[PDB]
């Protein structure tokens, strides 16, 4: 916990006058960078916090670790995947309409 | 920001015995879920929190746009974009060794 593995940088992107959400992990010893998620258009920020907590890993949760494999399985980056199980923690942000 | 508009899950799976962090966007009206981010494999969280701070959006940030952008355009989900601008807010994560 001393020692930096690297960064994950969270942002909301204006391209093509569209709103978007990206995120970048960069590596703390090469400085390599990786585009991690880009997607959208989403709404723009509230002037208040973003809701977030930490929910549980039961049933539900589980439920969402085989959609993301499923979901990831029709795209193939990581060839094809056999679900095993979701992890804490699980992170849940509610996003309100303007 | 009575009207939920929908929820996002942050979740560390582990799929083929590897771990990965996905996110998913569900829509509150239509509870349609889309995979928005599925990469890895990645360290195990530790026992403890992680650390995460919102930064400012000078040179730098926007600086991390343009690369998101850049890297956007040789997917092509979107078709070819524009950079425009970071908008606030953007956050940070360190990632420390274990």
């Amino acid at each position: 916990f001393r020692e930096i593995k690297g960064y994950e940088y969270q942002l909301y992107v204006y391209a093509s006058d569209k709103l978007f959400r990206a995120d970048i992990s960069e590596d703390y010893k090469t400085r390599g960078r990786k585009l991690l998620r880009f997607n959208g258009p989403v709404p723009p920020p509230g002037g208040s916090g973003g809701e977030w907590e930490i929910i549980d890993i039961g049933p539900f949760t589980q439920n969402l670790g085989k959609f993301a494999v499923d979901e990831e399985n029709k795209i193939g980056q990581y060839g094809r995947l056999t679900f095993n199980k979701v992890i804490r923690p699980c992170m849940k942000k509610t996003i309100y309409e303007n």
